């Protein structure tokens, strides 16, 4: 589990999201993984603007922050899940790391800010769903 607060927005992973983010939501896209609801309170976190392809990511099922190398956003191909059938994902970004089926949502950040949170996961390896390019997430 896990969101990004920035502004007056929750981002959370669209196959995570609760009623009440439902209830109010902003924006959802299911080939991204990614649902932003509205909120009352303002959020801390800033958005990274940048090209980074190093930065840190947390895993809740180690309670541990590990650095990593991504690959660029893409459209990656993901096995059926009890979530969404085999289909291609969009603005996805691959990591060799720790993940499992719980991690979904922790945030991978760079210098810059929060890049993307943990959407998909394999042996070894890690899916970020990619957030830089949504510029509204600032105003
Ligand atoms: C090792 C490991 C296995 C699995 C199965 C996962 C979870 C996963 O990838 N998905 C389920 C939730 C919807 C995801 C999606 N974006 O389509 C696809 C994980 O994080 N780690
Ligand atoms: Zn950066």
């Amino acid at each position: 589990s896990g969101a990004i607060y920035v502004g007056n927005y929750r981002v959370v992973n669209r196959h995570l999201a609760t009623h009440n983010d439902w209830a109010n939501l902003v924006w959802e896209d299911s080939s991204r993984d990614l649902l932003v609801s509205s909120t009352t309170a303002q959020g801390c976190d800033t958005i990274a603007r940048c090209d980074c392809q190093t930065g840190v990511y947390y895993c809740s099922s180690r309670r541990k922050h590990y650095p990593v190398s991504f690959s660029k956003p893409s459209l990656i191909f993901v096995e059926a899940s009890e979530y969404y059938p085999a289909r291609y994902q969009s603005h996805l970004m691959l990591a060799v790391g720790h993940s499992e089926p719980g991690d979904c949502g922790g945030i991978l950040r760079c210098q810059h800010g929060v890049v993307g949170i943990v959407s998909t996961g394999g042996n070894g390896l890690v899916g970020f769903a990619d957030v830089r390019d949504l510029l509204w997430l600032d105003e």
